[PDB]
C-alpha cells in the first residue's frame, strides 16, 4: 500500500511540476526511471529542480497564508547531504544567517534528508529556529508561556535560562540513531532583535519591549510527491499584527495590553471605552515603526492583503485553482477593512504542502 | 411529499418544543390532533405557547447571533389574525414603538399570517422596518448604497425621496392578491436617531453622522415545526461595531473612514501608519458613546463576547449542542481580543431557525 502511495504521488507531482517548468515531454521517461527506483529501492530522489519548485509549490498551497504572492522566489537550500550533527547545526546557523541578510529578509527554506520507512534522519524540536523561552512556577510567569513545554525538555537535557523574559532558546534536535537531542547555544551575532518604540509617544520605551527579526518555522512537514521532508525550516517576514496583535497582546502570550494602555495614558477600567482596541492599535503601529526605523523587513496588514489579492489574480489568470483558509488569512486586527473578509475561499488541500507533524516533546 | 415534510418537522418540533416546557406528557395527544388536522387542510395551527417558544427557539438555534444569551426574554407579539393592509401597517408601526421602549430596547418579533402552499399573506419589502435610502446616478452616491435597488423599487411606486444622506424608507409590502405592493411613510415621531458624536474630540460633529437606534430585520423567514412565516419582523439592539465599523465604514457602504481621519487629526496617507485601524477605533468609541449619551441601548463587542461564553455555559449545563458560525460570530474590530476568535463552532442547522428567502425587487 505504502509503495503504491509513493507512486500514485509521484506521477501527479511530477506532471504538475514538469508542465510548470515546461518539461511535459521528459515526464514520460523521469516517471519510469522513478518507478524503477522505488521498485529497487522502496524509494525515489529529486532532482534538485524538483525539490526547489516543489518546495515553491507547497508554499503557494498553504492555505493559511497571507504572503504567497512571493511564492517563485522563494531561496531553496538543498542540504540532503547532512550526515552529522555538527553538519545540521551549522547549516540551521546558516539559515539564520542567509535569511536575515543584515535585515534585508530573504524567504528561504534549508532541506534535510526525508524520512526513510516513516524513520526520521533530522528531527528538530524547535517550533522556531529564534524563539523565546517560557517559565511558570509557583504563581511565577516569565517570558512566552507558548514556550513553557519546550524550554522544560531542554532544561532536562542540561541547559539552563536566565529567567529574563526574552531568554534565547538553544537549537534542539536529534539525530537517527540518538536516544536524545543535542541542543545548541544560538550565537547572539546571528540574531537580530527590534526594540519596540512609537513614533510619538516616548513613554511606551518603558515597556521594554523586543521582539526578534525572523521567524522561522522549523517544525513543520514539506510533503513533495509523497517524500517526506519532516525537517525543513522556512521563513518568511513577519506582518506586523503576527507581533503587535498576538505574541505581545494575547493572555497566553505576554499579555501586554493593560500595560500598553497605561503608557498611552487611557484607562483599562470600561469595555465601553474600546481601550483594548486602541491599545491594539498604537502596539501595532509601535511594531511597524520599530522595525521599519531598524532596517529590518516586515509588512502591515493592509499592504500585505493587497499584495494576497495579486496572488488571487495571479492563480486566475495562470488557470489554477485558488484555495484558502478565511479564519487564518483574515487580520487579527482591522479584518473588514481587508477585502480577504468580504469573500470566500476553498479550503481543500493541494499538495506538495507544509502540515502539522506530531511534537517529540510533550 | 409535502404534507410528509410537514408531519415530520412538526414531530421533531412538538416533542422538543414540550419537553423543554415539561409538557412531555401531552405529546401523544397534540400529536394525534396535529395529524388530523394536516390530514383535513393541508397544515395545522400553533398554539400561542408554541408559537412563542418556537420564535424563542429560533433565535436561539441562530448561529450567526452572537446576542442569543437572552433568547428566552423574546417579546412575542402574535398577530396572525391580521387580514387587511391597514392593519399590517399599525402592526409594523406598533413593533417600532414597543421594541423602541423610549430607547430601552426591547427584542421583540412580530408573527404575521404564515405562508399556506408556499403562499404568502403578507410579503415585506424591506429589509430592516428602519433604514435609509440610497441613490446612485451620474457619478454621484448619496446615502446608504445597500438600500439602492429597493430605494429604486419604491421610486417606481410613486414615493419620492428627499435625497439627503439619511432618507428614512417607506414602510413597503404586498398583500396576498394584489398586483403591488403599498407604502407608507414612517411618523418620525416613532423613530429613533443618534447624532455621532465623539467623547474628547469636538471636531468629529463636523461629520453629522447620525444612525437609528433599532435594527428590526424584516425580510426572514422564521420557520417553526414545518410552518413557515416569511413575515416576522424582529429586533435586538445594536452592537456597537455593526454601526462603527460596518454601516458606516464599509467601502459600499457610508465609506467614512478617510472623513473619520481627517477630524481626528491623522494623516490618511501611508498603510503602516495603520490610520483606517485608528479611525475604526475612534469611530467605535464615538457610536458607543453617542448612544449611552442618548439613552439608547447598545452593547459593545467585548461585553457582546463575554454574555456569548455565558450562552456557551448555559447551552452545555442545559445539555443542548452548540451551534454557531465562526466568520460571522467574530466582531470586525480587535476580534482575538474576544474569546470567540480561538475557539471553533459547529455551523451544523438547527430548527426552528430564521432563514433567508428571495427577494421580491431585484
Ligand atoms: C514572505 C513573507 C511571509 C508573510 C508576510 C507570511 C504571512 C503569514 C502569516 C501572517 C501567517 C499566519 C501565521 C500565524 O498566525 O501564526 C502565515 C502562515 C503560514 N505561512 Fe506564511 N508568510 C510569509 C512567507 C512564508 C513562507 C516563505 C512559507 C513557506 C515556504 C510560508 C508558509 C506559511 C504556512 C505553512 C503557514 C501556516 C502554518 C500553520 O498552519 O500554522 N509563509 N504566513
Ligand atoms: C439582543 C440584542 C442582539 C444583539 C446584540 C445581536 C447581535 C447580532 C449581530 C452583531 C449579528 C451579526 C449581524 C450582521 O453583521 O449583519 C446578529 C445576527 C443575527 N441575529 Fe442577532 N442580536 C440580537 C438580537 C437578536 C434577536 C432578537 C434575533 C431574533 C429573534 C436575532 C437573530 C439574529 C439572526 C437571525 C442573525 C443573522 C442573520 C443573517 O444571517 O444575516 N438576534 N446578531
Ligand atoms: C502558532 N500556531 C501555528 C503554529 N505554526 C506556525 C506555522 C507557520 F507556517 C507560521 C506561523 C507564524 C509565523 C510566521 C512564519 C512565516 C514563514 C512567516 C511569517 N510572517 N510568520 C506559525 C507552526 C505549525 C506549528
Ligand atoms: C446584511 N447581511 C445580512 C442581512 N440580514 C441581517 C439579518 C439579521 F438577522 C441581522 C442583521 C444585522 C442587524 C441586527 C439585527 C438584530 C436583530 C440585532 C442586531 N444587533 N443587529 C442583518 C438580513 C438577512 C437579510
Ligand atoms: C465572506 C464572509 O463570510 C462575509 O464577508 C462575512 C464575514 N463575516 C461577517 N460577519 C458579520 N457579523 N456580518 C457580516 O456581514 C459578515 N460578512
Ligand atoms: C479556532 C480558530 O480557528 C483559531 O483561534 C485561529 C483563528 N485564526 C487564526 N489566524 C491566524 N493567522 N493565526 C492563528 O493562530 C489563528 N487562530
Ligand atoms: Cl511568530
Ligand atoms: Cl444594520
Amino acid at each position: 500500500e505504502e509503495k503504491e502511495i509513493l507512486w500514485n504521488e509521484a506521477k501527479a507531482f511530477i506532471a504538475a511540476c514538469y508542465q510548470e517548468l515546461g518539461k511535459a515531454a521528459e515526464v514520460k521517461d523521469r516517471l519510469a526511471d522513478i518507478k524503477s527506483e522505488i521498485d529497487l529501492t522502496g524509494s525515489y530522489v529529486h532532482t534538485k529542480e524538483e525539490l526547489e519548485h516543489g518546495a515553491k509549490m507547497a508554499w503557494r498551497n498553504s492555505n493559511r497564508c497571507i504572503g504567497r504572492l512571493f511564492w517563485n522566489s522563494l531561496n531553496v537550500i538543498d542540504r540532503r547531504d547532512v550526515r552529522t550533527k555538527e553538519e545540521v547545526r551549522d547549516a540551521l546557523f546558516h539559515h539564520i544567517e542567509t535569511a536575515t541578510n543584515n535585515g534585508k529578509i530573504r524567504p528561504t527554506i534549508t532541506i534535510f534528508p526525508p524520512e526513510e520507512k516513516g524513520e526520521k534522519q533530522v528531527e528538530i524540536w524547535n517550533h522556531q529556529l529564534i524563539r523565546y523561552a517560557g517559565y511558570e512556577s509557583d504563581g511565577e510567569r516569565i517570558g512566552d508561556p507558548a514556550s513553557c513545554s519546550l524550554t522544560a525538555a531542554c532544561e532536562e537535557l542540561g541547559w539552563r535560562g536566565e529567567r529574563t523574559d526574552f531568554d534565547l532558546l538553544p537549537l534542539i534536535f536529534r539525530m537517527k540513531g540518538d536516544e536524545q537531542p543535542v541542543w545548541y547555544e544560538l550565537p547572539r551575532s546571528l540574531v537580530i532583535e527590534v526594540p519596540i518604540t512609537h513614533p510619538d509617544i516616548e513613554a511606551f520605551s518603558d515597556l521594554e519591549l523586543k521582539w526578534y527579526g525572523v521567524p522561522i518555522i522549523s517544525d513543520m512537514k514539506l510533503e513533495v510527491g509523497g517524500i517526506h521532508y519532516n525537517a525543513a525550516p522556512f521563513n518568511g517576514w513577519y506582518m506586523g499584527t503576527e507581533i503587535g496583535a498576538r505574541n505581545l497582546a494575547d493572555e497566553k502570550r505576554y499579555d501586554k495590553l493593560k500595560k500598553v494602555a497605561s503608557v498611552i495614558g487611557i484607562a483599562a477600567d470600561y469595555n465601553t471605552d474600546l481601550w483594548k482596541d486602541q491599545a491594539l492599535v498604537e502596539l501595532n503601529k509601535a511594531v511597524l515603526h520599530s522595525y521599519k526605523k531598524q532596517g529590518v523587513s516586515i509588512v502591515d496588514h493592509h499592504t500585505a492583503a493587497s499584495q494576497f489579492k495579486r496572488f488571487e489574480e495571479q492563480a486566475e489568470e495562470a488557470g489554477r485553482k485558488l484555495t484558502g483558509d478565511w479564519t487564518w488569512l483574515i487580520p487579527p486586527i482591522s479584518p473588514a477593512a481587508t477585502h480577504i473578509f468580504h469573500r470566500s475561499y476553498d479550503n481543500s488541500i493541494v499538495k506538495p504542502n507544509y502540515f502539522y507533524q506530531d511534537k517529540p516533546y510533550e
